């Protein structure tokens, strides 16, 4: 998990963001933002960064298998507690699945509300 990876690929970015209830007009204004993930791992413990266009950036510190409060780009926070599940970490809250995996030197970070799957590929720099 520990690296640098910027996005380049990403499903169903629209029906996500509708579904989470932003405007057409943020949703087509963000859609050309750059995203950079950083992420350090020392053993159980995490640390994980978004970097998006325009110097803004957040950052959520987490142990696996320990309760925490995740924070979005935005600002929106929810509890949760990351689970280690065959190398992939998962999370999980009321109506919400969000998985993240490294499948060959690339950041694989799959999100499920209802029975609208957003995924965001992102490739190790
Ligand atoms: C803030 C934000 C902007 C985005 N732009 C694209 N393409 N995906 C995104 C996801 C988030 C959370």
């Amino acid at each position: 998990f520990t690296g640098k990876f910027e996005m380049e690929s990403e499903k169903n970015y629209d029906e996500f963001m509708k579904l989470l209830g932003i405007s057409s007009d943020v949703i087509e204004k963000a859609r050309n933002f750059k995203i950079v993930t950083e992420v350090q791992q020392d053993g159980q413990d995490f640390t994980w960064s978004q970097h998006y266009s325009g110097g803004h950036t957040m950052t959520n510190k987490f142990t696996v298998g320990k309760e925490s409060n995740i924070q979005t780009m935005g600002g929106k926070t929810f509890k949760a507690t990351v689970q280690m599940e065959g190398g992939k970490l998962v999370v999980n809250f009321p109506n919400y699945h969000q998985t993240s995996e490294i499948v060959g030197d690339k950041l694989v970070e799959v999100s499920t509300i209802g029975g609208v799957t957003y995924e965001r590929v992102s490739k190790r720099l």
